[PDB]
């Protein structure tokens, strides 16, 4: 039957920005109502705002390839092996833009690749316990053939390799923890579960 | 193939705690190779760091079905209809404890269940451009028939409900964005792809 409350079950009383910097960091205090019939009392949660993010998988459904980007994510650093990782394309969308545009110029800047049809994946929220951040996935028809080389912006410190694969070798660096980033996960798994009708529907 | 760098490729000159309260905001400093060659010069980044967390699926193999835990995240709040999540158990993984321990911890905390076997699912991270967060999921086999209620350690204001559906729903949701939260879509979606292998191993 699904959730059991909506917006007008929560009233966000205030909201203090404990840290600004490039990100922020934000005190919600708010109160909500119990499963048992009654109301909390003033909670406050702690929340790393962001932004949100659009992603592309970029998908050859003539050639079964997928382009992944490798950079370095220093967070990465403490709970990997390297802090190298790879990914899918991927931006923050800035007021007034569409997801789809943010997705065409990271493709663009991040692997030099043009892309064609485009079909939405999932749209989902990161880590809800502690930030805000919404990603939304699409698929993008290219031509990986197009995809090689080093790319990314270096006036933004932005330096990225592109790695074309197998449809299968990706699926299977997933399976072993070689991509391990939720963003490629989600992608490279909805691919495995969709496909044999992606590729007719393109080819 | 795969990766160019590893560890031996990047300084991490200084880190700098910004914020401290429940979780920290930290500035890391660092330079890295380059692709092309030579190294960057001194590059800084705010990281969220609030630990790593432990995730169990709950999935019950005679049954078919999964257990779902309700509770409001109201980060969720200005992205979604309702910051009440449909989510996996979950929680903090504390100095010393293993995944597997406190996988099982909250599973009874947050639904009251008892978890039989369980097997890896995947690691992964969370938003590795801004926050150093890994989660670690298990699926863990469980009797359905014995999940219902509201849960959670009111001490920390943490109120729960108990959702019983087949997975065929719980996909049938992930597809349709009623369920959107990385946790339980990888969860899923993995169960998606390996559930008819794991019924047989479990019920043999
Ligand atoms: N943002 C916060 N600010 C302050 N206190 C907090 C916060 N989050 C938790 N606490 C406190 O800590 C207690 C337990 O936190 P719980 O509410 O069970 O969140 P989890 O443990 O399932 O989060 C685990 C994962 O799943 C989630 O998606 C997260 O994003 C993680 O990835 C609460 O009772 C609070 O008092
Ligand atoms: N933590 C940071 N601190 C300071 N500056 C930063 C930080 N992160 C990025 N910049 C600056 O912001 C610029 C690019 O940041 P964006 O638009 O987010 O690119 P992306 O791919 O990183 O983020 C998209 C997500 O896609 C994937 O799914 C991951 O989750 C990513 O987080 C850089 O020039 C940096 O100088
Ligand atoms: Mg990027
Ligand atoms: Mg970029
Ligand atoms: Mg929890
Ligand atoms: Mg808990």
């Amino acid at each position: 039957q699904g959730i059991t409350f909506s917006k007008n079950d929560v009233e966000i009383i205030a909201r203090e920005t404990l840290y600004r910097g490039f990100f922020s960091l934000d005190l919600y205090r708010f109160r909500h109502r119990l499963f048992n019939g009654g109301m909390s009392g003033e909670i406050t949660r702690e929340i790393f705002e962001r932004g949100h993010a659009a992603v592309l998988l970029p998908f050859d459904p003539v050639r079964d390839e997928v382009v992944l980007v490798e950079q370095i994510r220093i967070a990465a650093y403490d709970t990997s092996e390297s802090p190298w990782l790879l990914e899918m394309v991927a931006g923050m969308i800035e007021a007034g833009e569409t997801v789809e545009d943010v997705a065409r110029r990271e493709a663009l800047e991040e692997a030099g690749l043009e892309v064609g049809r485009t079909k939405p994946i999932l749209s989902y929220l990161a880590s809800p316990g502690g930030t805000s951040e919404r990603l939304s996935i699409l698929v993008g028809e290219v031509d990986a053939s197009t995809a090689k080389g080093i790319h990314g912006l270096a006036e933004e410190n932005e330096d990225i390799r592109v790695h074309v694969v197998s449809r299968e070798q990706a699926y299977q660096w997933v399976e072993e923890g070689k991509i391990d980033n939720a963003a490629s996960v989600i992608a490279l798994q909805w691919l495995q579960l969709h496909y044999h009708n992606l590729r007719n529907e393109w080819t």
